[PDB]
């Protein structure tokens, strides 16, 4: 743990570092490097000059700031200084052609999991090979051909699925694909026919997929899930952090899970800012909104966009907003603009990521006992937990025999015996938030939700031409 | 634009109007009774009979170069029954000089079927019904003729469809080919269609390969589920030409109230309004007899719930619906003292009711388990992130009607399909409690124009129009 | 039509009348003691084995020997104390009784008779073919087998079944019929098409089919007959109440075997009537039979009520409502010694129709054919589909002709399956009321207040000791 | 039969008590220091080891001598150490008192053990969530035939699942399991089990395992007590006027078990010692090691906790909220003395099918025929009728394939109905006191009813 943080540190320190150059090179001011916009298009621009197989002058859209009124730019800096950079400051290392395939592919998750909460799709245009409804599996979708591979776990089985679709039309590429789905899946007849999969016909792999994804938006997938946010937030901690001897040190809230990762979130918003100018999402005559943007900035960090909207209001210390009634841009530099500093005590409370399976069809970090062995003739209920009877069902009573049709019929029962039972099904039993005080989880408390979970919801709230259009 | 669509709907009106001022002038039908919404049903009936060119060709005498059409004449408030006539040619004269006409009469054609579905069960006085009894509220457009089925399709229902499908069937066992496509390949596009998505549909691609047992069990099974497992059938205000007339003499007579050009429309707020304007002017008769018992005086209020049934096609409705927005107690069928809209041999007129509608809605035309309007969205789950105990939040139905779509093979065989459509229907009637149709679609005030005030009607009780009740009239 | 079947039906219970006096007159019962149920009982069954043509053939080819009397156990009384009697007559005269009063027709007539015979067994006793459980579906088991024919719309799907499988066993050492009667009465569905194979079943499919389709019928309740059979000196009672009061309804007003009608003939019968109060209840020869116990029985044995749900039969009558085990009643045979108790009026204080088709459909004003809606209006709504319609009407529509004989089987245990899910929603009887006796005009419907334990042969902690 | 079972029960527990008490002699266990459970647990695991005829075959340097952990007490305060004793001297003490004869009783003693094991452990074979069910699991299988009745479910698929991995063995333990599932589709695919390939049959065993989870298999119980509690009850009667005597409380059933397991908690004793099961720091709870004896020798690890709260004299603890040590002779500790009249209620046992109770006040009324046409809902017993139709309709035509369908509707069928399910219909509890059942009593069933539950009161 504390020998996590510290490897954890060590690439932190690295970021930062990569991140202070790259602004000298493209004229970022000291101040400037604190604001949220740059590591956007910072981020970016090394994911492009990086990119071996799209490939000297670099340019880079930046903010520039005047007392509190800020203006975009075009920064420009030569592609070896660039490339010499990574390199003077990644010594030994850098030997892969994606520069890092972790600290990139972590850049590319969080450009990923912001273009989740600003757009259902909408961005990417409509090169959609998945149901509309299904984009709620559709985690790390934005991610680069490179990056998928090492960022897997964070990946859903949405976003799996179309690689494989796109595919269709030591290792193997599409083996390895399927591995990862497999992995993902909620046990059962789903994981017999990822098996089964490459002995199908092109019409039954189709089949396959869309089914294994429809069946998923009820028989929950584990996708893991980490805290991440832009580096100059990390820069934000580093300097709040020497410029306060008391506060916790960077090593401390140097973590992506847990309380620490929570605590590092609200020492980045001290210092760090982000721009506000006219025009947002589909409407260029609306104002943005500065507490509107700040929990698109939190949502973004920490992956939110297809989260239960009451869970997040109860950590949340504004009034929750369904996507259409927030009024907030591209996050891109805007053309003219204002600085907006960040919400410094965002998140009063905290959780843990659910990394594993919602339904925990293993009961790894539950209690195995779901029934009870009478002893005495005395009259009793039955006590049988029933969901937790149809996870070890399907997890136990599969058929090698089986044909693609019989496990075509087993998954659809599966979907079945779970919709039958819907009022009742529970979700990671036994999670609760806790507060940023109770390091410990000493106190439990429960989020007391109810009502409309989804975030891409449609009110009658909806700001024009939104929700509305 | 909704503007150039009411521009041709008011050019195609007050062709209508014309027609019918022009036919009841040939069959001596004074200016005030050209308001008699009776007189309408007639002159319209009478216009299709004589260019139906199969009876008119199997009618060959005097006689037959003769058109009859009994008419309303009424003297003061008092109305009596007049057999009109004209000669064919000037009947088809009139047309000519209008016109430079088959869609004309498919919609004038649908009112009248409307308004048997609303009157009857049955609708014909002919026990010569095709499906089962229990399946007739699947029967839209069942009394419109069969050289209207074709323009009018998307009017009528899986029933009717399934119904022309059957006649094909017992036919051919005991032919045409007008497209490109045979009548019987046409019929089986359009249930397609109509149908609800899934097993259903893909039966319908196999059906030209089924035999012919395996054809009926096909029609009866999709026709049966249909009854949870709602189509698609597309609904329009079809009027009265007579009400329409009544709706251009309003508007030229009062300034300031919109024009037939405003009113020009057979869905929405227009729609209503349109209607709403024409019983200003309208009459019905009022007479002694009703369907079934002779001896009972036809009831007013009744036989004006019963004509805004007909123009809306409301027989198959969800009666809490309508009573949401009619200004009258909604009466089920048989509670109703109307006879058979015909001209009465004697009777009394009577001013149709203004402002019939308080309240008004948009027409469903697509799948009823699809959802209305802007509102809703894609969304249908959560995906969690935080290990915070919580319940599923999955729309069940939702991502059942995804699955549908979806969740296709194509080598499925007759059988396999059989029993995927019974476990269509199985799934839906499991989630019954939580079932929902037109989500995010609402009823707004005659005057919310807009949509500003959207309401939710206050459903319950007993939905069926041909339900029994103690207050059943003596008889029925 | 109603008051010309009312004729034809009082010219039936006055030839019954006739009948039953004129036997009373020749085994030496008193104009008193007719009025006493258990000689009705006592004569009815005496006529039953009179005018069983094939007993009495065999009876004399057993036999100089022929000494044709006829012995008749039956109640005399001395005001309120009564004693059994042995009664004697010649079947001659037995028989010139039938022939003067009546004129083949004799068979529906002792046919009644002996259902309410049935229906009073059915009552007293729970209790070799099918299995235990199956026992309601049981109705006319107790029918000999000359009145199963004549009786058939009253008979249980159990009492078809045990039928069938008694034909079965003797072909192991006419069926038709039986399996068309059976076919009728079941639940539309693959139950229905399995009646229709079942000549090509073989002997292990053939057992199997009878008991999935008995063991499926308790939930997926058939068609059986109902009828209020009253005995004979009850409606005696009718006929003297009636000519008394001339103001009151007269017997042609109470002419009924169904409808408040049929109700207000049982409460006129039970003015007059009178019944045994004895030494000695069913199980128990030492406990003392309770008149308001035997009152119960009476009412259920004359409506035919042992399987009835118990909630329904309790909102109807004028006394607390007492499970089987609860009653002190005997035998409803002629006591040794014992006392006079007459009967109680006013016992039906509401009244409802006879359920004589499918349990799932409906009754009254609700027997329209739409069971679903077609929407117009974009107006969010739940669905109105009737469940339970619409899995009847798929049942009858659909259903293959190709299925094989397991098949079915999966289809019927599929069927049973549905309808247990559905229990939400499954109504049974909907849209029928109970009524107030003084509401003829069906006017006013209440709705009974059903809970708690519907079954008349269930054992509670008031059950009798022995019992 | 009831009190002459008594009598060769008295018979059988005295041969058991002269035959601990002859033990404890050999390995030199003071008078006082008998009559500690620690000291009875090991002295009947030395003589299950020593009479282990295939381990003793297994085995200058050999040591045919026998070794036993024993506690020494001494003040109040105690100690562990190791007892020595000659193999033949073990032998002799066995053929002194005893001339089925001796595996009968070490069965019991070896099924008292497996019943502490799993009061204090939640098995590679099966899977976790399916532990409920492994009653009899720890019984070395010597002492599974004779023990046979009261092995559950996933005790004996662990036995056939053993056999497969290498009348016969795997026949007799086909109809053990056949004679304990849950009757219908279950009981025919054991039937069927021999004309099943490898492949069908892991998943008929899995399958019947996880049935039994909902579908309750039949379990045989008794009242299991250590040696050295049989002696304080022989102790204490012959101390009190009052008081029954030895034969009168030699009972494994019935309120005479219950009344013999609180006489003998009047002289019998354990010990307090540093370090609970998981934490070798945590000081152990009397009353807490007092719950975990109960539960033992009346087999309630997988019993409704519920239940077990309302028939004891303390306030019940779930398994991770208790300060309890493994029940082995601990280093230092300190000697408690066990708690007089822990249960203040009783019940009869099991032993039957908790959903089929035959006769009590149960009636074979199923449904209702209508006669009047008034709306009602329908009567019908859903889960007597799913019974019925298991007992009535079943094809032996029937396939591997089409039996494994039958066997998950009929568990759908029952957790659809798990509202209505009751077990042990017309089963109460009654007052130690009431002796001849006649007040019944019903106990407040309501939270979560599982021993292993874990919750936020927990011990780290």
């Amino acid at each position: 743990p504390e020998e996590q943080r510290a490897k954890n540190a060590k690439t932190i320190l690295e970021n930062i570092q990569i991140y202070e150059r790259m602004c000298d090179l493209f004229g970022v001011s000291e101040d400037d490097k604190l604001i949220i916009e740059n590591s956007i298009s910072i981020e970016r621009m090394i994911r492009v000059v990086t990119d071996k197989k799209y490939q000297g002058k670099v340019f880079c859209r930046l903010v520039e700031s005047t007392a509190g009124k800020c203006s975009a730019r075009l920064g420009m800096a030569l592609k070896p200084n660039v490339e010499a950079v990574l390199t003077d400051v990644l010594g030994n290392e850098l030997d892969r052609a994606a520069v890092l395939g972790k600290r990139m592919g972590f850049t590319a998750m969080f450009k990923s999991n912001l273009e989740e909460v600003l757009y259902q799709r909408g961005k990417n245009q409509l090169k959609k090979r998945n149901s509309a409804e299904t984009f709620t599996l559709s985690q790390g979708a934005s991610l680069e051909a490179r990056f998928r591979p090492i960022m897997e776990k964070h990946l859903g089985v949405g976003t799996v699925v179309a690689s494989i679709k796109n595919i269709l039309a030591s290792w193997s590429p599409l083996e390895r694909e399927i591995s990862f789905l497999n992995k993902k899946l909620f046990p059962g007849p789903m994981r017999q026919l990822c098996k089964k999969f490459e002995y199908l016909n092109d019409q039954e792999k189709q089949l396959a997929l869309n089914l294994m994804l429809d069946a998923s938006l009820i028989l929950k997938p584990q996708v893991t899930h980490k805290m991440i946010m832009p580096w100059s937030m990390w820069l934000a901690v580093k300097k709040y952090a020497e410029m306060n001897k008391g506060s916790p040190s960077l090593e401390d809230l140097a973590a992506y899970s847990g309380v620490r990762a929570f605590m590092a979130f609200n020492t980045a918003c001290y210092m760090s800012k982000f721009t506000i100018g006219k025009g947002i999402v589909g409407d260029a005559e609306i104002m943005e909104n500065g507490n509107d943007k700040m929990q698109i900035l939190a949502m973004a960090c920490f992956g939110l966009a297809y989260e239960d909207t009451g869970i997040v209001a109860a950590m949340i210390s504004q009034p929750m907003k369904k996507r259409y009634q927030l009024k907030v841009g591209n996050f891109n530099p805007p053309e003219e603009g204002t600085i907006k500093g960040t919400s410094a005590g965002y998140f009063h409370k905290w959780a843990e990521f659910g990394n594993r399976l919602p339904f925990n069809s293993f009961g790894t970090g539950e209690s195995k006992q779901i029934s009870n062995s009478g002893v005495f003739a005395v009259q009793r209920p039955s006590t049988t937990n029933i969901q937790r009877l149809a996870e070890l069902m399907a997890r136990n009573t599969g058929e090698t025999s089986d044909n693609f049709t019989q496990l075509v019929q087993k998954i659809r029962e599966q979907v079945g015996t779970f919709a039958d039972q819907k009022a009742n099904l529970r979700e990671f039993t036994g999670g609760y938030i806790y507060d940023i005080t109770d390091v410990t989880k000493s106190n439990p408390k429960i989020p007391q939700l109810g009502g409309n979970s989804f975030f891409f919801e449609f009110t009658g709230s909806d700001v024009p031409r939104t929700g509305a259009k």
